[PDB]
């Protein structure tokens, strides 16, 4: 789930497949808008929400096998994976539905936070090895703004 690709083109698609249990589809279409809207803010990228599997960022939420070679393991662990820029599965993003999702302070996990640093690796973005960036590999919660000065370089670096 690494790769060296950036896109080439700056309006970028998505379609929201599917939706979780847990959550409101008002909610969760919000959480995800919302995310993309941080990574457009620091770069000339824009986002735009289509109906069909043409988008270049295509959204599920999977238990277990789902399609691609990379199950998830059911609850904890790992809580999603995104795909490098280029065609096909490439650039999507998908969310283990075994764990529970939310928002904000509490129990279960921040859909918001990790449909961000999904949508990062989907836009050509590696891990950080700074803890509190963003694209640090482990989830952790935060309140206020989410990306790290390091997140925000390396997006502008390749946008
Ligand atoms: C609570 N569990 C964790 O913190 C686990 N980490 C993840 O599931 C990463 C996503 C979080 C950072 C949103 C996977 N990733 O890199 C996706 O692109 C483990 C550190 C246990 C692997
Ligand atoms: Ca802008
Ligand atoms: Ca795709
Ligand atoms: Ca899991
Ligand atoms: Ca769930
Ligand atoms: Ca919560
Ligand atoms: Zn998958
Ligand atoms: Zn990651």
């Amino acid at each position: 789930f690494e790769g060296d690709l950036k896109w080439h083109h700056h309006n970028i698609t998505y379609w929201i497949q599917n939706y979780s249990e847990d959550l409101p589809r008002a909610v969760i279409d919000d959480a995800f808008a919302r995310a993309f809207a941080l990574w457009s803010a620091v770069t000339p990228l824009t986002f735009t929400r289509v109906y069909s599997r043409d988008a270049d960022i295509v959204i599920q939420f999977g238990v277990a096998e789902h399609g691609d070679g990379y199950p998830f393991d059911g609850k904890d662990g790992l809580l999603a994976h995104a795909f490098p820029p280029g065609p096909g599965i490439q650039g999507d993003a998908h969310f283990d539905d075994d764990e529970l999702w939310s928002l904000g302070k509490g129990q279960g996990y921040s859909l918001f936070l990790v449909a961000a640093h999904e949508f990062g690796h989907a836009l050509g973005l590696d891990h950080s090895s700074v803890p509190e960036a963003l694209m640090y590999p482990m989830y952790r919660f935060t309140e206020g703004p989410p990306l790290h000065k390091d997140d925000v370089n390396g997006i502008r670096h390749l946008y």
